[PDB]
């Protein structure tokens, strides 16, 4: 990298330690031209926040996982492929607007529930049956009554 | 093929016409050893009946198409992978027991509905919502009331 003082396009690396407790790499660099030393930090930049799953396992944001769940609930429903992509881009925008490096998968689920509530109410019931995990048939009718309010 | 009269392991083909209106190939064969002639018919043997789709399109029986639909409805349900395979083999046995060369996809759907009715009643409602195509939220509660009888 460019020397921050003289501006030689290349500096030699002097040291490499894991100072951010694994999260970051600290390096020392020396300029060949002006013989000056400087510290650098190498940090990871995520395109989308990492997802914290129900079992506290961290995994990368998977657009396909998000899409498939919606498409399953929107089977035989009058929602175009554009409406789905339009809802996915808005959910992505909402997860970025939090500013968080990681987001609970429950948050992704609630965002999908709000898109489906606007898109199709049958698709909403289908997704809620697996998302909220209805363990009884009664649970189905109780979620329909919840939607009338 | 073997001559049906003398039993020479090979006979020469004399003619080839599409007599079964495409469904069958008729051939004439002459034996090299005894100089006798005989007619043969070549017919297609299906492992499982071909499926007539809702739009009258004929397509081969796809075990994966059958399985996926069940697995979608059985999401987060206490039905083991063995229970699913046990239900699929029984549905396959039932389609073969008809003796038909082709079966309506509606018949495959009703068979899955009866397996899910035995396996899990929440999975049954999930599959019925896409299979019977609920076009309204009311349709959901009306199918729950149908199950109580
Ligand atoms: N058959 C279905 N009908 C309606 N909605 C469904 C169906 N299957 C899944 N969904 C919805 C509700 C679920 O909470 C959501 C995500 O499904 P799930 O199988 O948990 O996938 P996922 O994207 O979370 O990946 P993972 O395999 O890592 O859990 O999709
Ligand atoms: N999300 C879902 N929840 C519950 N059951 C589902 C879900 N998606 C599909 N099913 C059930 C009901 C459907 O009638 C059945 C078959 O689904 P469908 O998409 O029509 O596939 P298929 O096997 O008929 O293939 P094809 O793509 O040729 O129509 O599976
Ligand atoms: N890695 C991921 N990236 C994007 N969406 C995800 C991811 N994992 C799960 N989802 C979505 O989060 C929502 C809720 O998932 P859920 O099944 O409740 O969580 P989990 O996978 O933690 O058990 C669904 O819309 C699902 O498709
Ligand atoms: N080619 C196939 N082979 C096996 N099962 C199939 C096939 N096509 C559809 N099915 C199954 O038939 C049932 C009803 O399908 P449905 O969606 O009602 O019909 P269609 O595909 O004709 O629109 C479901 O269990 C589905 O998975
Ligand atoms: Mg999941
Ligand atoms: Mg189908
Ligand atoms: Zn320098
Ligand atoms: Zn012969």
């Amino acid at each position: 990298m460019h020397c921050p003082f003289c501006f030689a396009v290349d500096t030699k690396v002097i040291d490499s330690r894991l100072v951010g407790e694994g999260s970051s790499v600290r390096r020392r660099r020396q300029c060949l031209v002006c013989n000056e030393r400087f510290t650098t930090f190498e940090v990871a930049e995520l395109v989308m926040p990492r997802v914290v799953k129900s079992n506290d396992v961290r995994e990368p944001f998977n657009e396909e996982k998000l899409r498939s769940g919606m498409l399953r609930a929107l089977e035989k429903r009058p929602v175009s492929s554009d409406d789905v992509e339009m809802a996915i881009n808005h959910i992505k925008s909402q997860l970025r607007a939090t500013g968080e490096r990681e987001v609970p998968s429950k948050m992704i689920g609630n965002l999908v529930m709000e898109q489906l509530k606007k898109l199709d109410k049958v698709a909403y019931i289908r997704f809620a049956s697996v998302y909220r995990s209805f363990e009884d048939i009664k649970d189905f009718g109780e979620e329909i009554a919840r939607l009338e309010d």
